[PDB]
């Protein structure tokens, strides 16, 4: 898992973080999807890596949002487009 299907399953979480509409039907869905495949520390550190390399972009990214993605739909992230974890005991 060296981060190329992982991406595009956070990347519709990604919308709402910005602070507009969303996430997406496919947030819930795709990244519920992941996180119960990712049954390996590998799984968890790679999808962590993920979400890293893009959060590191984001000026104006938002934590409300970010955390209020797994606690909506239910689906309950170890990590989220944030720098607020380390995905390392997860």
């Amino acid at each position: 898992i060296d981060c190329g299907h992982v991406d595009s399953l956070v990347r519709p979480c990604l919308s709402y973080v910005q602070g507009g509409p969303g996430p997406s039907g496919q947030c819930c869905d795709g990244v519920k999807n992941l996180h119960n495949q990712a049954r390996s520390q590998s799984d968890r550190q790679s999808a962590c890596n993920c979400l890293k390399g893009i959060a590191r972009g984001i000026h104006n990214l938002n934590e409300d949002n970010a955390r209020s993605i797994p606690p909506k739909c239910g689906v309950n992230l170890p990590y989220t487009i944030s720098l607020n974890i380390d995905c390392s005991r997860v």
